[PDB]
């Protein structure tokens, strides 16, 4: 009458600092994306960053800079399906 094999849950991790934040969330960006502007966000916030100023203007643009650009087809700075086995 028992069943659950679970690992250790030994989630700790010896790194450093991170030095790239939101500008949405402010938690952190590990893997953010980047714009024709340069400031990177989270492939997730930015999506709902855009319909934020689309009930309002309708058009998105940065949170931080505001620039003048295309929100669609935007691309980070490596987009690789290679992942290490
Ligand atoms: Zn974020
Ligand atoms: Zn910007």
């Amino acid at each position: 009458g028992s069943s659950g094999s679970s690992g250790m849950a030994s989630g700790i991790l010896v790194n450093v600092k991170e030095e790239v934040t939101c500008p949405i969330c402010l938690e952190l960006l590990t893997q953010p994306l980047s714009l024709d502007c340069g400031h990177s966000f989270c492939q997730a916030c930015l999506t709902a960053n855009h319909k934020k100023s689309m009930l309002d203007k309708g058009e998105s643009s940065c949170p931080v800079c505001r620039i003048s650009y295309q929100p669609e087809n935007i691309r980070p700075n490596r987009h690789v399906a290679n992942i290490v086995e």
